[PDB]
């Protein structure tokens, strides 16, 4: 039997990175919704609207648990 791990990939659009801790948050209000590349989907945190696009869902469609890793792309 093989290892089974799934994965989504997401670029916030507005220049800015958020500190590990966001990342633990944000699964936790999107897990049990489905998402698939090419989505996007508004957020307000702390008085501040952040667009974030979907870059890639591995496989796609999947639904989003506490199993599932996400990671944050930026540019140096």
């Amino acid at each position: 039997e093989g290892v089974i791990m799934s994965e989504l990939k997401l670029k916030p659009l507005p220049k800015v990175e958020l500190p590990p801790d966001f990342v633990d948050v944000i699964r936790i209000k999107l897990q049990g919704k489905t998402v698939r590349t090419g989505d996007v989907i508004g957020i307000s945190i702390l008085g501040k609207e952040v667009k974030f696009k979907v870059v890639q869902a591995y496989p796609s469609p999947l639904r989003v648990e506490d199993r599932t890793k996400i990671t944050l792309v930026t540019h140096p």
